[PDB]
């Protein structure tokens, strides 16, 4: 799950 605009799923992105 990588999102860019999501602060959620950012936490648990690292593109993102």
């Amino acid at each position: 799950c990588c999102n860019c605009s999501s602060k959620w799923c950012r936490d648990h992105s690292r593109c993102c």
